[PDB]
Parts: structure tokens; sequence; C-alpha cells
DNA sequence: CCAGCGGCAGC
DNA sequence: GCTGCGCGCTGG
């Protein structure tokens, strides 16, 4: 089974990879928002909405109240509910096919959730740091 | 003090 | 191709 390695850069994707919905929600939380502020709120969100199954039933106004100190709160609250609906009920191969996930979320999924990191060409700086480091260290970490 | 900064959809 | 969304943190 593909386990992405921990890096000296401590991307939150390294800990969330096991649950692709939670990883992708985290990428949404990090859209133009510092991890220092977003990630504490992420845990409160996941306490209230532990799964896509329940998040797709949420009132976006309740989600936006949680997102308020992060900015982009009405936008992302509506995104999270629709994303969670499509994640479960739309046929998809890569999550870029889903509302709210672009290249950054998709590259994140393809590096962390599935074993496709060698095919990914990130433009995100933090993904580039992790991905460059992976190419330089994957042999030492005994990964293919 | 406060401008700059930490993705995505819809055009 | 550009713009709206958007708070709190950063640092001279
Ligand atoms: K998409």
């Amino acid at each position: 089974k593909w386990t992405p390695p921990r890096s000296p850069f401590n991307l939150v994707q390294e800990t969330l990879f096991h649950d692709p919905w939670k990883l992708l929600i985290a990428t949404i939380f990090l859209n133009r928002t510092s991890g220092k502020m977003a990630i504490p709120v992420l845990w409160k969100f996941l306490e209230k909405y532990p799964s896509a199954e329940v998040a797709r039933t949420a009132d976006w106004r309740d989600v936006s109240e949680l997102l308020k100190p992060l900015g982009l709160y009405d936008l992302r609250a509506k995104t999270i509910v629709k994303f969670s609906d499509e994640y479960l009920t739309k046929q998809w191969k890569y999550p870029i096919e889903l509302h709210g996930i672009g290249k950054y979320g998709n590259d994140s999924y393809r590096i962390f959730c599935v074993n496709e990191w060698k095919q990914v060409h990130p433009e995100d700086h933090k993904l580039n740091k992790y991905h460059d480091w992976l190419w330089e260290n994957h042999e030492k970490l005994s990964l293919s």
C-alpha cells in the first residue's frame, strides 16, 4: 500500500493521505489561507462533519460560521458542501473532476493518496518542495 | 501603520 | 487571459 513519506516540510497532506476526502478538504482550507490559521479550524470542522456523507447534508451557513476567521468563508462553505456531494455521488477518476478542486488539490491527491507522484508536475511551492525532496530521497526511503 | 500575503470558479 | 472572494498574520 502507498504511504507517502513524512518530510522535513511537514505538509498536512502527509498526515491526511489515508482519507482522500479529508485531504481534499484540507487543500480547500489552504486556498490562499495560511496553514497556521487554517489547520486548527480544520480539526473543528472535521469534528462537526466527520465524513463527506454528512458534509453533503450540511447547511452551508453553519460551515461558513466556522470558516469566518479564515476569510473566503461563504465561498468555501458552499464549495465544501457541493464538493462533498460530488465526491460521493458523481463518478470520478481524479478529484479535479469535482467542484472546488483544481490543479493544486489534484496534484496533492496524486502525490499523497495514490502512488502517482512520479507523474505529477506541481506548480504549488510547497508541493514542489515535497516533490523535489521525494525525487532526491525515494531510493533511500526504499520506495519504488 | 498597513500593504502584502497565505486557489478556484466564473467570466 | 482577469477578477471576486476575505479573514488574520507578517514585518519594516
Ligand atoms: K474542478
